[PDB]
């Protein structure tokens, strides 16, 4: 009960930070993310055993892929407990509960692959959730974990507060799926502009989470540049196995995937903060005023890829 989680100095100032890296030491990042949950919710939120084996559990669930990993899990969560933070008072507390811990399984046993290879391949997981497909697969897991002994970090929650935060985790988990971002945002668009928008309205709070979500999941981009950088080659390294895949299949990958056209980055990292990450922080910050140092170093990082472009490096 008296038990804080602590961190060195330069940790416990840098976390606070949007772009706070993990850093490359696996065997810290349950007691950050321990940490996370007891500054963003409280030493009171979870009981101490069962969050432990659940972080555990979650991290055995992960796969040794080269950027849908425990590291990706974490810094998704990490990148949530900043929103959080610098936004007090806007969240309840079982939003704040629910989030950190949907952000931490948002994609539970990943295997590499996107939704479109899994249907090319007709993976049996293709069957089962014909849209969002790893997506629903990735909560299904966390539902899996949660109900192991020992597990049930809600425990303490009524009947209707754990359904609710099923709820929120499903919404949260769901809205990761890259597909349902674009429209997402131009209705958080639209409900702004108009002036529409209303935080008591449970539709309009779902559809600020999923953008806050698609931001976290994205955040790669909010880094310093050197993180940005070693990040996009563990990304590609994924999309040039599954482009591989694909030509396995006899079908022509699309360029993203194709490892044969290398020299289109830098192009294709523009067309993505173009058409993704800028929208996506733009809107954000609309809503959120705070969390617009995200939007700042994700155009300090798109104006690093016209720099590579223009051979600057
Ligand atoms: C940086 N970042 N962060 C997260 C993600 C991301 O898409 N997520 C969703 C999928 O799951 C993986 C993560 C990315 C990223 O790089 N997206 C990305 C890279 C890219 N390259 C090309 C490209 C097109 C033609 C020729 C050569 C390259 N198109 N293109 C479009 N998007
Ligand atoms: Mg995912
Ligand atoms: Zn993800």
């Amino acid at each position: 009960g008296l038990m804080q989680f602590t961190l060195p100095v330069r940790l416990c100032k840098e976390i606070e930070l949007f772009h706070f890296d993990i850093g490359p030491f696996e065997n810290m990042w349950p007691g950050i993310f321990v940490y996370m949950v007891h500054r963003s919710c409280g030493t009171s939120c979870f009981e101490l055993e069962k969050l432990c084996r659940f972080i555990m559990s979650v991290k055995k669930n992960y796969r040794r892929v080269p950027y849908h990993n425990w590291k990706h899990a974490v810094t998704v969560a990490h990148c949530m407990y900043a929103i959080l933070q610098n936004n007090h008072t806007l969240f309840t507390d079982l939003e704040r509960k629910g989030l950190l811990i949907a952000c931490l399984c948002h994609d539970l046993d990943h295997r590499g692959f996107s939704n479109s290879y899994l249907q090319k391949f007709d993976h049996p997981l293709a069957a089962l959730y014909s849209t969002s497909t790893m997506e629903q697969h990735h909560f299904s897991q966390t539902v899996s974990i949660l109900q192991l002994e020992g597990h049930n970090i809600f425990s303490t929650l009524s009947s209707s507060e754990y359904e609710q935060v099923l709820e929120i985790i499903r919404k949260a988990i769901i809205a990761t799926d890259l597909a349902l971002y674009f429209g997402n945002r131009k209705q958080l668009e639209e409900m702004y502009q108009t002036g529409s928008l209303n935080l008591n309205n449970q539709s309009h709070r779902d559809r600020v989470i999923g953008l806050m979500m698609t931001a976290c999941d994205l955040c790669s981009v909010t880094k310093l540049w050197p993180v940005t950088k070693l990040t996009a080659n563990d990304i590609y390294a994924e999309f040039w196995a599954e482009g591989d895949e694909m030509k396995k299949l006899g079908i022509q990958p699309i360029p993203m995937m194709d490892r044969d056209k290398k020299d289109e980055v830098p192009q294709g990292q523009l067309g993505f903060y173009n058409a993704v990450a800028i929208p996506c922080y733009t809107t954000l910050t609309q809503i959120l005023p705070p969390t617009e140092p995200l939007l700042k170093a994700c155009r300090d990082n798109l104006s690093q890829w016209e720099k590579v472009i223009r051979g600057e490096e």
